[PDB]
DNA sequence: CAGTAC
DNA sequence: GTACTG
């Protein structure tokens, strides 16, 4: 009866195997006990007063719909934008656990000063109905991690990832955010061998290991204008988001 | 560390 | 594998 409830607490979002331990130490065996008794941090707390949606799937027409709304807004900002979601998506499953939305511009400057006022924007149409995460340093990249809920009635909330990418990366940053992740996994664990290495912001050719292997000296960025031409520089044949689906 | 994203 | 923040 203690695995269940080690299993019952990971689903909280923010929680692992070592909170879910410590609050079983603590007595604790219900979502109640954790939601009165227990500390959470504002993440763990949206996840648990979330706990029923986020078990849920969606379908694949809802996560365009929730994709439309992100694109509108950010349209509105610039008619130039391009917003695609990725993961399951992508991928062309016909459920989804999250929407995992690319932002980019083709000119390569238009897309700064969007992330702020685009989450802004969502939030104003209640939209966006928590936060996660905000990072906003990776390098030319902004990535956040939210909650948010169509509008309608009988509408459930759902996990939302907007990462907004300069036109020089976006073909690193759809790469990663399509997945899957065994996928990004494999084509990065190939690259250390052939003496690259590939990340969501470029792949780069003369990356430098010591004798025991760890990196020592970054490489060269290859520009890498399109998914096609990352795969060929690493001697592979192109898979389509469909098949990348390990 | 712990948890997260793919 | 790569790489953020909590």
């Amino acid at each position: 009866e203690s695995v269940p409830v080690l299993e019952l607490f990971s689903n909280i979002w923010g929680a692992g195997t070592k909170t879910a331990q410590m609050w079983y130490q603590q007595g604790f065996r219900s979502l109640e006990d954790i939601r009165s008794q227990a500390s959470l941090t504002t993440q763990q707390a949206i996840g648990l007063k979330h706990y029923s949606d986020f078990l849920e799937r969606m379908p694949r027409e809802e996560a365009t719909e929730i994709e439309q709304t992100v694109q509108k807004a950010a349209q509105a900002f610039n008619s130039g934008l391009l917003c695609v979601a990725c993961g399951s998506y992508r991928r062309g499953k016909a459920t989804c656990g999250d929407v995992d939305v690319a932002i980019t511009h083709p000119d390569g400057r238009s897309h700064r000063g969007i992330f702020s006022r685009l989450l802004d924007s969502l939030r104003q149409e209640g939209f966006l109905t928590d936060d996660l995460v905000s990072q906003e340093e990776n390098g030319q990249q902004q990535k956040y991690l939210g909650v948010c809920r169509l509008p309608g009635p009988g509408r459930r909330h759902r996990r939302l990832d907007i990462i907004v990418v300069p036109y020089s990366e976006f073909a690193c940053a759809l790469l990663y955010f399509t997945g899957s992740a065994h996928f990004n996994r494999s084509m990065r664990a190939l690259a250390k061998t052939k003496g690259m290495s590939l990340s969501e912001h470029a792949l780069s050719t003369a990356v430098v290991r010591n004798t025991h292997g760890c990196k020592v000296g970054p490489g060269r960025v290859l520009p890498t204008p399109t998914e096609k031409d990352v795969f060929r520089l690493l001697g592979l044949p192109y898979r389509e988001p469909a098949e990348r689906d390990w």
